[PDB]
């Protein structure tokens, strides 16, 4: 990764063991739960391409949802080049080339080259580029690999609201629909899913109930 | 999070593994007991919004009480705004602009522009100003959460006073009661539900006798 | 806690997650056994009392102990502020208001108002002020939880004399009487409530044997 | 190891006991799996040739393994020697001998011939180099090692799709032939070898359909 | 403790929390076997007198052992005292009052002070004298709780060689006898009380063969 | 150990916790298995003599084998001598005194003479040659400790290639004869010891074949 170090100044310095098991081991234990993506997030902090690269070969298995990642970043940097056309010409002493989709990604640029653009004056975040292009395939995959829709939850008859609430919204968390489209299903479904005697309950406090004020509403039911 | 290093200047660097296994780890064993928000705190310390959130999102279940969460800090977000209106114009070279809620809380603001606000001249502590808004939404949660009421912690015929104690003592730090309620409670409760051999023992020392010769005397009983 | 860094120059950091678990784990453990004092002492080197309240916080459970604590640490911060009354006026450029007892134990002064004085010239280690009357409060939950008298340690008639010297020293370190007393106890009671026959040997070594020769005196008895 | 320091100057330090260890139970665990390799190389990052063959020599047994890695590194080394014959003459002073290949795999320099390389100007990247030359060697390892061939992986009559692609995705990374052949067995096999009612699918798509698409098109079959 | 930082100066830290709990756990795990001695010295590198007592007082149980260490401690105190008599009088600005044996051991000196003699010109080496005196009490109690002698290490007559001699050299390490004394129980007793058969084979050597020769001598004896 | 800090100047520190529990547990696991010795000097890097001491005196059990290694160390010791007489003389201001063999090994010389000497100009690199020595005794321990000869190992008739190949080359390490005799073991014993149908197999590949094309070759075998 690079970060700022003692001084002000940007430093290289390799992924830590550290770092490296505990991606291995998120995967292994959880696959492809939503919360995997902020825990690739963090541990992917300052990351070069080359570093994002190592954290995702060094998955064994999945190799179905690696594939359809590599996939993802391919469209990305494909979109990319249309969007940033690389100029024909020699390099100048003190500047960088232009970085293509391929330099991005990690597979046709060097470490140097890619230490290079992110602490480049005006920085070109090489890292943070990739990431977003990672993290947009592990939402794919999240979604893929998510059992149950949101139109299926539904409250049982002696379950209690608090354990209803928890489904709910962890199967809205795999629903890859935008924030509106969320709002909407909170405001929709949540109730009208609900099981008899609570939906009556909820009903009665009216538009605008806050979802602590449901909770405590359908506590002893 | 952002450290005074060693030369006495605050410098960015990721959240660590370590830190955000301790963080998952504590949520996964002990739910959201009252020791957690302090926990929470500690491994927080220095912390931006972006790794506020990062610990926020990598808990996986739970997800009424991070829906909860979310609703609280939409809440206090709603507050800072009005209380704290940002003023329309062109930012000037050599300063920030103006803070909305939803930067403060890491949604609509930059890593850079975190930073910015923390290490300013005077600082805006952004970071600081979430986790006060994340830790009122755990207290809701802790509430929500207890089992107990302090009203019905009743010691035992033959219960040893030191647990009673104990079990009157953990109730009464999950209540969300202010300190001069919470001074009430202690007054008024602990001795009136003792069982009828303390009860009486400890009517004997008077007012403003101290725990520890409460529990002294009811020792052997 | 604060600590002095590769120049001489003393800086700020948060408490480390491993020191934090380290802290909740001895608790866990080994509850209020006498060596759990100096763990914590240790742990808390060079903390700051938000350091040091961040721990008594991260505690669960034995929450009759942790009032005790807190009321020992009221009365010492109401001592504290009888010897040292708060002058009333402006605060001076360049100077640090003068701390309350409830300054001193965190819970009225912010973590740079702590970081102030405890890098002051004259330093004003408020740090290492809050951390004596917590081991004070400690002191007195160790004996408090202690099951034994030292009066009643008396060696077994077939127990190896190296055991029941062991039981007398465990024992003798949760009494809460000072040194002088301690060495009246070791001068008195050892011999005393040694076996018959070890007795007898222990008698005829005279005043003023040292231990070592004692425990080689007794060894094969 | 050699990382650019908080100044951007390059230093040596030992490679981490953590480091060691997640080498040798990398090794202990997973064998010679795909995954391994780029294991190897987060964990080999900014070695010297020493470092390296501290790596390398920390592996008890696949002792078959470790001499074909031998073999392979003695044939680079042969190459290199081929390609960049040493001129005879007194090394001038402020000047680096020209590195041999046994040089470069470490067995003929010293630590600070190595270092010396590695930070010269222009450098010498012989870290670098060596595990170029490792990688090869591990990657034979890994092809001689694959119990499966590609052309064997077939789906089942009641197999889920994705369990398919999994176990496809797998194999073809563990098969030795370039980027062009491999993406032929994409475009071939994968189909091809697909079961009756899938494959149908499969067909219907037509060329050119990715393999989200794919996979969410046999997914209730 | 105090370790030369990285340019040169010496600083203090407080004890790491993998050192404590190294100390707590070897202690519990190995009692008093000799190996613990040499363990205690590497954990216990440029400690303070302070850090000292930290991991002394950390020991729960064994508190007859602990007990004759503090009398070991006071003994070489006050022969301390006897050679450097401290001499009375204001001290100079720029100036250290002399240590006592109380100040070395650090009861009656406070970190500063341990701090000041420590990194003086010339330095008064406080940590280093203390631990002198402390592992002079450990192998005081080595010798104390070993339960054989040497004199009794005898080779059965099925016995390899090599597992008498491991018995030979595990007694042997904890006997307080000096070097000429082990040299002689060496010259005399292993051949002396090896078995009848490798008892021959080894006499037949004759005076000066060195242990590997003696090893493999009785080998497939 | 010493260590190239951030700025290019060496500089003492303590061994680490982790180094040292590292060690004791390798040795505890792997006992004197080939693999030890690189384990060894990968975990005493820039180890001082102190340090290399510290590492071989907290091996509990294995006396036999530790008190061997002394001997060797005291032969080595012993030949420096004779080779390098110490000059007497009073020692200049500015100038380190010539280490003796015992001052190498770490018995006569302190910490800071040690330290005098490695960061000397020129260096006298001493804990370099001592490990040098260290290892000598190590790998005549090994030799001692293997079970098997070269000449017992023979393929069985229904093993694997692989499996056979597998145990030449660890007990191939474990002996000690040079390069070029274990070059004749390999191009005589391999071949000549495998089994009927592999053996004419692989006689009819001829001389200089690979291990990698030997091994392809009796795959199916
Ligand atoms: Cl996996
Ligand atoms: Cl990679
Ligand atoms: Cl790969
Ligand atoms: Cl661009
Ligand atoms: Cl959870
Ligand atoms: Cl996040
Ligand atoms: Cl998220
Ligand atoms: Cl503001
Ligand atoms: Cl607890
Ligand atoms: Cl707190
Ligand atoms: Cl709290
Ligand atoms: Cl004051
Ligand atoms: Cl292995
Ligand atoms: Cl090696
Ligand atoms: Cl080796
Ligand atoms: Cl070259
Ligand atoms: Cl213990
Ligand atoms: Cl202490
Ligand atoms: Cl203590
Ligand atoms: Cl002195
Ligand atoms: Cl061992
Ligand atoms: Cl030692
Ligand atoms: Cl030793
Ligand atoms: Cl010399």
């Amino acid at each position: 990764p690079i970060v700022q170090n003692l001084q002000g100044q940007m430093v290289h310095q390799a992924i830590s063991p550290r770092t490296l098991n505990a991606w291995v081991k998120v995967v292994e234990e959880k696959a492809f739960s939503p919360e995997v993506i902020p825990m690739f997030s963090a541990l992917s902090a300052g990351a070069t391409p080359q570093d994002l690269n190592t954290m995702l070969n060094t998955v064994g298995g999945h190799q179905a949802a690696m594939q359809m990642l590599k996939e993802t970043i391919n469209e990305e940097a494909a979109e990319w080049d249309r969007l940033h056309p690389v100029h024909a010409g020699p390099i100048a002493p003190g500047q960088m080339r232009e970085p293509r989709g391929s330099d991005i990604a990690g597979t046709t640029s060097t470490l140097q080259e890619q230490i290079g653009w992110m602490t480049h004056n005006p920085p070109i975040p090489v890292g943070e580029i990739y990431k977003r292009w990672i993290i947009l395939g592990l939402n794919k995959i999240v979604r893929m690999y998510s059992p149950t829709s949101i139109l299926d939850i539904r409250q049982g008859p002696k379950e209690p609201f608090r354990d209803y609430v928890d489904r709910f919204y962890k199967t809205l968390r795999a629903e890859q629909a935008s924030q509106e489209v969320k709002n909407w299903m909170t405001e929709t479904l949540l109730v009208q899913n609900a099981n008899p005697d609570c939906k009556t309950i909820l009903k009665a406090l009216g538009p605008g109930a806050t979802l602590e004020e449901m909770m405590t509403a359908c506590q002893g039911v």
